[PDB]
């Protein structure tokens, strides 16, 4: 009954771990031995795991359970072990772990939305500067440039102060931020947004707010289903019918919301037959004063996907290293650019890795209650004789 | 006698101005009318110039003196005016303005070194992560990601705290920073460095310090002439002779200092016949443990030029938008990269533009005493009848 946390070697930016030091201290308090494979790549230092009770050791052959974040290289797999990561060995997949209602019980929580909102604010500063406008958004870095969300929140506060002081350029007009989805990632992105001088309005007020809104505030709206979903046949919205039959519905976001949106934070988790927020034809419609102080070429400036479908023209993803691309009027995707015409787009598949300490502590909190039954399992013995809960059992891939 | 501050249209990153609001208030207190051409690109907002007493006006035909930072487009030049910028019209060039000893009296001071040191610390974090090592340097953004040097200093303090807590990876070993030059840009880069847990040592101690130095500190050294300059014939250093005859001297930096240097901050202003710090052959010599915690491939990780010659293989410059490049073992320069083998290099020609408010206030402080004689000048009348000081007179290009 020995547990090991393997070293991540997926990519250079995988700095997360499946368990935090406080979780290792709890496991060692229960009487279980924990081996920690040394890793300079981890955002949490090896000495903090040692202080919690873990043993720093390269050879993890003694452990029967090996916990990692991402896939291990196939050659590094040890036979007759139980492995858990994101994908005679028993393999447990975190993403398959669900409760009796089917909701995932082990994830990174809101941190992808927190990181995504910082990134898009940073990207909006660069994009607006490329258009000729210095804004306080120039004073927000990328999410991974901050030690944690607290230090990032202070930077968002400071840029919010500049906006409330009236330091935004008057000619670009009011800024409107639209949040979609009901998951925890949308709550995380809204948490960062609430640190600005924000005012929340209903979707139907965007048309007026986008024109006459106060320039010392930013404006936000939370898009619910009933605001934009209509039946294909007669534009009716029925909550019960849409849940059972989403294929009968379309979205009027492209005409009712999109033209009045400066920045779209898309957190919708796309499912089968769910209507799309924007199509390629919508992008062409959306992309259709003084020399020193020009107006924006288009109202829509940026789109940030934090769900990692809804946006048909967003067929490619960006990375932490190259966070932004432009979708131009010729339907071309220009990678690692904020220049030219078009919409700034950000779609990073591992957002929580930009805030890896808080992402590790959140992931470990969710995983911790299922750890003990994993340690006591035996990969050589049949699955049916293991004392698993349905959460762990149904997550076994082998 | 009307003064105008034109709008900068050089590039998107030219956010500086030749005069700050406090300077405009002084000029208006003297009784002079100041026109401010509106600019969303300026880091200091138009309303702060209005509050100081300036008049926001696109047409600046009334002014006889037009102050800008960089070159104006040739078509925008107005005849029979006096212009001052960096390069029947009279043209004054800031760089030509010198005192009786020949020292420049109008410049951006230390701010290029302040910005350059932040950039290189940010670049070292990315480069070390690419090598497999998470370090606190990941929590320092680019200079232009900070509102001012105060907000940047706080981020350097916070990363310094992490280093003093022991969060650096042990396998990369001690970090040594070498500062060259005696100008104000070197003082600015040292000012940022002093916010880390630093200890200064003599150049001869680098050999030992680079091996056994405390890993909860960073180490710095200031390189003076007598540390590395030797006569070609007999390796003698004579201060008076080197000043008169630098062509008789060479630098032993490549063998005595370079092998023990983690990061070189080059502030030397290169002059005719001054010996080079490093050559192309030196780079080949410099580029000639556990799997989880490897050692550095080479001791030298990064070089940042803040002087904008000394380093023969640094034949190309980087930009604010693409700050870093790699010089590999094949003598190739890989732009916009921190990956692969080689030395990380940063050489931005307009560093102070990354801290444009403080750079503007510094530049304006130096320019302010010469402004009044420029306003009272007449570009149509002969230069010899103008009441100029030698500083302004000798700076006229026409």
């Amino acid at each position: 009954a020995v547990l090991a946390v393997r070293r991540e070697d997926v990519n250079a930016w995988e700095r997360r771990a499946p368990l935090a030091p406080k979780h290792i201290k709890g496991i060692t308090n229960l009487g279980y031995k924990v081996l920690i494979q040394p890793s300079n790549r981890r955002a949490i230092h090896d000495k903090d795991y040692v202080k919690a009770g873990g043993i720093l050791q390269e050879d993890i052959s003694e452990a029967c359970l090996i916990l990692g974040v991402k896939r291990p290289p196939e050659e590094k797999l040890m036979s007759r072990k139980t492995y858990a990561f994101f994908s005679e060995i028993r393999l447990i997949d975190y993403e398959k772990m669900v409760d009796h209602r089917g909701v995932r019980v082990v994830a990174f929580g809101q941190w992808a939305g927190v990181a995504g909102m910082i990134n898009i604010l940073h990207g909006m500063g660069l994009r607006l500067l490329a258009l000729g406008h210095h804004t306080p958004f120039m004073h927000i870095g990328m999410a991974h440039n901050y030690r944690n969300s607290s230090q990032a929140v202070q930077a968002v506060r400071d840029a919010g102060y500049e906006i409330s002081l009236g330091l935004m350029p008057k000619s670009i007009g009011p800024l409107t931020f639209v949040f979609t989805g009901t998951g925890n990632v949308s709550k995380g992105a809204q948490a960062i947004f609430n640190e600005l001088p924000c005012e929340y309005v209903e979707p139907h007020e965007l048309k007026e707010v986008s024109q006459t809104g106060d320039l010392r505030k930013v404006y936000g709206t939370v898009l619910s289903r009933h605001h934009h979903l209509v039946r294909k046949t007669d534009a009716v919205y029925d909550p019960a019918e849409y849940d059972k039959h989403p294929e009968r519905y379309i979205s009027r976001f492209n005409t009712d919301i999109a033209p009045y949106t400066t920045c779209l934070i898309n957190g919708i988790y796309w499912e089968q037959n769910t209507p799309r927020l924007l199509t390629r034809q919508d992008a062409q419609s959306l992309l259709a004063g003084v020399e020193g102080c020009p107006a924006l070429p288009h109202k829509l400036v940026a789109i940030c996907d934090i769900s990692a479908g809804s946006i048909e023209f967003m067929t490619e993803c960006t990375t932490i290293e190259h966070p932004f691309c432009m979708y131009d009027a010729d339907q071309h995707i220009i990678h690692d650019s904020v220049e030219g015409s078009g919409i700034l787009m950000c779609s990073i598949d591992n957002l929580p890795a930009q805030l890896p300490i808080e992402a590790t502590e959140c992931f470990g909190d969710m995983l911790y209650p299922y750890v003990e039954e994993m340690i006591l399992s035996d990969a050589t013995q049949p699955l049916e004789s293991q004392n698993f809960s349905p959460v762990v059992r149904d997550a076994v891939i082998t």
